[PDB]
């Protein structure tokens, strides 16, 4: 009766790898978003209305 | 009876591996959503109506 | 009986690893985001209406 339960990985990241040498970057940015560099992102769970989620380089106006 | 329940991965990311020598970037953004990097989202449910999961380089404008 | 219960990872981040050699950067920001780095975002549970989980590089400006 080994492992009657669970042995799981839920929402789950690893072995992530990266290498970069350069980045000789000129950023300019004016209102705006600008993303460079690793984003690990794990959920399990994300409720409610209108809800954003694991956003990345995001721009949101609305005239509401 | 071994392995009886579950040895599972939902909603799981791994192994991504990356090697990126150079960028020589000009970017230049003006109200605006760049995105230029590794992003890994691993997620196991989302819910709601109108909701946005794992959005990348987003640019949101409603006359709402 | 062994591991009748649980053995899990729920929303985990793990074995991340980054080697960024050089990023001679010029970054000229005027009232925007900008993310250069490793970001690691590990959530179980997140709820309610018009909520932003694991945001990067973000910007909100609305006209409500």
């Amino acid at each position: 009766v080994l492992y009657v339960g669970s042995k799981t990985k839920e929402g789950v990241v690893h072995d992530v790898t990266t290498v970069a040498a350069k980045t000789k970057e000129q950023v300019t940015n004016v209102g705006g978003a600008v993303v460079t560099g690793v984003t690990a992102v794990a959920q399990k769970t994300v409720e409610g209305a209108g809800s954003i989620a694991a956003a990345t380089g995001f721009v949101k106006k609305d005239q509401l």
